[PDB]
């Protein structure tokens, strides 16, 4: 169901190290595939020791981003990936939807998770 058909992978590897035998990761990672179709770009990030936290979403899915939402929450699901953080402060401008809680809102609500619309 949700999140069948998704294909990509990490371009930028997040860095890591093998703590008490098991391998932890940290820092920055960018993951690049598909959703239905359309290109996703998906950032994440962590201290050592916390769970890694949504960034960013950029997509060229313009029509219709929140048909995005089901599939993103999936990836997020099987990686671990939280999105309770808020990266308004963090972000640059020109983000058209946020996501927080795996729900999209528009720009009237900037809390959460950027994302921005490139074609
Ligand atoms: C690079 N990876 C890999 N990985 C976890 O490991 C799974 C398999 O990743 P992969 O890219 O298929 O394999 P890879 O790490 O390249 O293996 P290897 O380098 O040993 O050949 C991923 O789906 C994910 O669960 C990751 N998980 C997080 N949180 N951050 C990361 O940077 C990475």
């Amino acid at each position: 169901g949700p999140g069948a058909g998704t294909v990509g992978g990490f371009i930028k590897r997040q860095q890591s190290k093998v703590v008490q035998n098991k391998v932890v990761y940290y820092g920055v990672g960018i993951w690049r595939g598909f959703m239905d179709g359309y290109q996703v770009h998906l950032e994440i990030e962590n201290d050592i020791g916390q769970p890694p936290r949504l960034r960013n979403v950029t997509t060229n899915c313009q029509s219709s981003p929140w048909d995005l939402s089901i599939p993103i929450r999936q990836w997020a699901e099987d990686m671990g990936v939280t999105n309770n953080q808020d990266y308004s402060s963090k972000s640059s401008r020109g983000a058209r939807y946020w996501m927080h809680s795996f729900r999209m809102q528009g720009p009237s609500k900037p809390f959460g998770c950027p994302v921005y619309i490139i074609k």
